[PDB]
Formats: structure tokens, C-alpha cells, sequence
């Protein structure tokens, strides 16, 4: 939602698990990439960079169906198809305390309106 812009005073939940006051520093775009492992199980939120049969982040997204290797949060490759990108509006807040977070439309909250 085009709603919320950079310097504006706003609601999201700190690290600590609690909603503050903090202020959008910047709004970004996350790609994520969308795999089928080799067992069928299926990821929606890898990075590029966990694509490690090829460098992504230089040339860019595999071509859709093309066989990768895929570091996991495990620390560990396993094989999978390239399925899909999806650009992502993030916005990077910043907290009175300096702490910093990358969050969805959908985490942060204008000063006006009812939580949650």
C-alpha cells in the first residue's frame, strides 16, 4: 500500500516482540525466489544468494523450471527447480533505541489507527 513514505513517524513491533513508535528510514525492494526440491517441498522466501549452482545476483533469476542447488537455512545444499521471483515493497524502520528492522506493509501502523 503507496500509503507509507520515508521520514514518516510510525507503529511496528521491535525485536523484542513489541509494538513502538519508530520512523521509515527507507523504502527498499526484496526479490525472493520460489524452488521445488527434488522431494517436492516447496519455498517461497529463499534470497538469491542461497541459489548456489549459479550466481544470481550477478546475471540474475534462473530460467523458470532450471535444476539449482540451494544453500538452506540449515546450512546445508539440497537440489531443486527454479519456480518463480517476486519483487517485494519492504520498509527499513528505525526505533529511538538505533535498532533497525526490515518489515511488510502489513507490520507497520499509522499513529491514528487502532492496534492491532
Amino acid at each position: 500500500q503507496g500509503s507509507i513514505t520515508a521520514g514518516q513517524k510510525v507503529i511496528s513491533k521491535h525485536k523484542n516482540g513489541r509494538f513502538y513508535q519508530c520512523e521509515v528510514v527507507r523504502l527498499t525492494t526484496e526479490t525472493f525466489y520460489e524452488v521445488n526440491f527434488d522431494d517436492g517441498s516447496f519455498s517461497d522466501n529463499l534470497y538469491p544468494e542461497d541459489i548456489v549452482s549459479q550466481d544470481c545476483l550477478q546475471f540474475g533469476p534462473p530460467a523458470e523450471g532450471e535444476v539449482v542447488q540451494v544453500r538452506w537455512t540449515d546450512g546445508q545444499v539440497y537440489g531443486a527447480k527454479f519456480v518463480a521471483s517476486h519483487p517485494i515493497q519492504m520498509y527499513q524502520v528505525e526505533f529511538e533505541d538505533g535498532s533497525q528492522l526490515v518489515v511488510k506493509r502489513d507490520d507497520v501502523y499509522t499513529l491514528d489507527e487502532e492496534l492491532p
